[PDB]
């Protein structure tokens, strides 16, 4: 009865904690670059998981991994809400339920359901596509309910959260510009 659940960042961590009780985190993302913009990520998760005893395994980021994933998204490299993000989190969470099924837990979520910028129905999609896959139970929840989104965001701002203003890979960082 142990859930895997897959963090995008500390500011939709800090919502995710909110809703869940038993979970171990599994902080893997491949997508963000460059690799500054990975570390400082990374570190945000680092401290709230300090902060409040969180159990969080870190996935492995290098050039193989990126590349690996530039090729699941190339054919699209479109705007943000396309195929090309729904190739993106399928290959995320892919990878999460592949690890969830090596660790024994019988469930696994993602903490991009806690984004206000994701589209939850699409999310749903890959998550019960790759239940089936796997034999992974896939845990869906509207994390923003209940209030835990502006909760989110007032722990962000006490603990000194980084908050970052693009989604991570280099794609939305040009779109960010224009
Ligand atoms: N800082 C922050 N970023 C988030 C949060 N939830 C999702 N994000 C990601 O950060 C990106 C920031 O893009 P923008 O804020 O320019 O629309 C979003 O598109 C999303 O991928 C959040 O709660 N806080
Ligand atoms: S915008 Fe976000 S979800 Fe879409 S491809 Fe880039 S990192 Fe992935
Ligand atoms: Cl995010
Ligand atoms: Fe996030």
């Amino acid at each position: 009865g142990t859930v895997l659940i897959h963090v995008c960042c500390a500011p939709d961590l800090l919502t995710t904690i909110f809703h869940v009780r038993d979970a171990e985190f599994f902080f893997y993302n491949p997508n963000i670059q460059p690799l500054s913009e990975y570390e400082k990520r990374r570190e945000a998760v680092d401290k709230v998981a300090n902060h409040f005893s969180l159990n969080v395994r870190y996935g492995e980021y290098s050039t193989e991994e990126i590349r690996k994933w530039y090729t699941a998204v190339k054919d699209y490299k479109l705007g943000e809400g396309s195929k090309r993000c729904e190739r993106c989190i399928s290959f995320l969470l892919e990878r999460t339920a592949q690890e969830a099924r090596k660790r024994g837990h019988e469930s696994f979520s993602t903490t991009l359901l806690a984004s206000p910028r994701k589209n939850l129905p699409m999310i749903e999609n890959i998550g019960k596509t790759i239940e089936e896959k796997y034999g992974v139970k896939f845990f869906f929840k509207n994390f923003r309910k209940g209030g835990a989104y502006q909760e989110g965001v007032r722990l962000s701002k006490e603990l000194g959260i980084y908050r970052q203003n693009y989604c991570g890979c280099v794609f939305s960082l040009l779109e960010r510009r224009e």
